[PDB]
């Protein structure tokens, strides 16, 4: 359906808070735009891509990895804004309480997961597992040397928490505002779990529009979409309710060349490929 505005998103996080923050998103969106938005779920970061190449997604709150992915696939598409903690982003190694593994401040403490239990998020995370991995890598961590020289993949953020605070896994690595919103929202979810590394800073999540939509919804329309996002206004009860949701005062300008450094990640841990 070309007169549908059709957002979707990475599903970093359980459905429940996706369709929440999409749902009222969208519902703004469809007001200040004065046309139909529908939020429409996707099984994995995969299908996010592909459903983004496919055209099934009009405008999509992608990773940096992901984003990246998805803007390779579908040329000339449009970066449209990111937030402010999107320039400077961080990931959280976390571990099991029952390991007594006390935190670390160095990257080169990273050693002390070899031959334990490690799980990623989505294998198309960047704060789940890109930027993890290549911190891993510059310790002298691979993924060989964790127990069963493998690493799991959860899929989501929220899902790496849980398979660590139940003792599936012995650790992992996560988006950082995730890992403190369970902790304060959701403490039984985080009640066998310790803080033990952030990382450095990278950037990571964006919103891409589809390059033609000027032809479904008429001139100006794209410029019009760029401008709501930007002007979101957190003095106003329907927008900070929304803006809540990313933990974000606002979203911000973002350009394609800020993602040179997650391009060339992706290229030396060869994914780039989904
Ligand atoms: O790509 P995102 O899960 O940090």
């Amino acid at each position: 359906n070309p007169k549908v505005l059709k957002v979707g998103a990475i599903p970093d996080q359980n459905q429940d808070v996706l369709d929440k923050r999409f749902n009222l998103f969208s519902k703004e969106l469809s007001k200040q735009l004065d046309v139909e938005v529908k939020y429409i779920p996707v099984i994995n970061y995969i299908a996010a891509v592909t459903g983004f190449r496919t055209k099934d997604l009009d405008l999509v709150w992608f990773g940096g990895l992901s984003g990246v992915q998805a803007r390779l696939q579908t040329p000339n598409s449009i970066v449209i804004a990111q937030r402010d903690i999107d320039k400077e982003f961080k990931s959280v190694f976390v571990v099991n309480k029952n390991l007594e593994l006390n935190s670390i401040s160095n990257i080169k403490g990273l050693k002390k997961l070899k031959n334990l239990r490690f799980t990623f998020g989505s294998e198309n995370s960047t704060s789940g597992r890109l930027m993890p991995e290549y911190f891993l890598n510059q310790a002298g961590v691979e993924i060989k040397h964790f127990k069963g020289k493998k690493a799991g993949f959860s899929g989501s953020h929220d899902a790496t928490i849980a398979l660590v605070n139940s003792g599936a896994f012995d650790a992992g690595a996560l988006n950082k505002q995730v890992w403190e919103n369970n902790l304060k929202n959701n403490p039984k979810r985080t009640s066998n779990l310790e803080l033990f590394w952030i990382t450095p800073e990278y950037v990571d999540y964006h919103w891409v529009a589809q390059g033609d939509l000027e032809n479904r919804f008429g001139e100006g329309f794209t410029k019009e979409l760029k401008s709501v996002i930007l002007n979101l206004d957190i003095k106003q009860k329907s927008h900070k309710q929304i803006l809540d949701m990313f933990n974000a005062k606002r979203f911000i300008k973002a350009e394609s060349k800020q993602y040179k450094n997650i391009e060339e990640i992706g290229r030396k841990l060869n994914k780039i490929r989904l």
